[PDB]
């Protein structure tokens, strides 16, 4: 184990909490702030807690990253995450971007896990439908993305922690869920995935991906409701 | 050349015109019927024509396939297609499904070209943004999909014909647009892409892919409007 965070405390030497207004990316409904990121207890477990909350028409949630603090290359990254029910507009993600100063998507993006996509709600398997993706290109106008989407066998929103893994070498990005291979992206001649990448976790609320960008269609998070995303640990082997 | 249709006439030994109610697939707004498929002339060019039109709240368009009539395996297929401006909910596609009686998606699906996606309008490059994809898996519950999307250099909705190509061997599916390689899907160990596939062309109107499933939001086909998708030719080499 080269690195492990058990989230006994919020380590500011590793993580930064983000602050953005609604609409900052992907027509998202939440404001990100420091107050909706905490470390706490879930039973016997030390966990990072991202809390989505709604008061009136105002929506808050949490997002952290290890940019300029913790980045790695050609190593295995795993995180144990307990996801909320996403149906009706929640958008949790475990992902990485290039640890350099290049504007997105030139920095590179690996989406290890996201749930909450529009089509999953329409098909009635929002609890099983996972997206994994890579984004790259020298600019936004030249943005390129590869996706794989599938239902896993059983609910990942089942009140349990699940293991999300990326295996990374010169040739391949291999995503696994509870130690079962989900998909492999070929990067052997992709120039954007051979540098240091930092880690992100967030719980977005609505946005293009969920197909919900009007608070009137946000059934997934109600007035007075708080909803948590729990990360028990993250490690780099 | 194994096969070439110049569309001097509609050959019922190769092609079948499809009839479906609105919302048959993907929450699409259009009815498909035989009256909205024709063969005719675009100047000197003999063309297959798929016509989308709106009479009040009734939307009609055209869809054809060569199931049980014309299918192939490990051949290059190209088509020369002129597209309408898709912005505001039009959804043209050139694609393939396995020539067997397995229920979708166990038949396999190759989407060589589709345009008109939500994100294309949101990225203000609706004339340039193309999706390519493969769908497979034993049931609708176990639906798996790989997709690539990017903007091509030049408008594909510019009043001219463009060439859409699939190269297909036992290892690779390679989509090209105007002889520029767009994406390669690895099918080397994917069991769903090693039998005969038939061809489809269609012009859907609205649907989940467009993010417009409500006729009130459909700005791309107004009341009293008529739009044409033109295929000059298709060939298998
Ligand atoms: C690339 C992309 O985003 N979408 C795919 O492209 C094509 C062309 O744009 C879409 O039309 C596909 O939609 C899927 O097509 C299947 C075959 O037409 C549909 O399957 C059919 O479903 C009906 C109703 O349930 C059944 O009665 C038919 O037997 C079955 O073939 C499927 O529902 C639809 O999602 C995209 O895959």
């Amino acid at each position: 184990i080269l690195f492990k965070d058990d989230f006994n405390f919020f380590d500011e030497k590793v993580w930064t909490k983000e602050t953005h207004e609604p609409g900052w990316t992907n027509q998202e409904l939440q404001a990100y702030d420091a107050a909706h990121v905490s470390v706490g207890k879930d039973g016997d477990k030390s966990v990072l807690i991202l809390t989505a909350e709604r008061k009136g028409n105002k929506i808050y949630s949490g997002r952290i990253n290890s940019k300029g603090k913790k980045s790695f290359k050609y190593r295995k990254i795993e995180a144990s995450i307990k996801l909320p029910k996403t149906n009706g507009g929640l958008w949790p993600a475990f992902w990485m971007m290039g640890d350099n100063d290049k504007q997105w998507p030139a920095c590179g993006e690996i989406d290890i896990m996201e749930m909450g996509e529009q089509s999953g709600m329409a098909a009635g398997d929002s609890e099983k439908q996972v997206n994994t993706a890579i984004h790259y290109g020298p600019s936004a106008a030249a943005h390129e993305q590869q996706y794989y989407k599938a239902n896993v066998a059983n609910s990942l929103q089942d009140g349990n922690y699940h293991t999300y893994s990326l295996d990374w070498d010169e040739n391949n990005l291999t995503i696994s869920i509870d130690n079962v291979k989900f998909h492999t992206f070929d990067i052997s001649s992709n120039t954007y995935f051979h540098d240091n990448f930092y880690i992100l976790f967030n719980l977005a609320v609505g946005g293009a991906f969920t197909g919900i960008t009007d608070i009137n269609k946000l059934t997934g998070l109600k007035d007075g409701q708080k909803v948590n995303m729990y990360i028990d640990w993250v490690k780099i082997l």
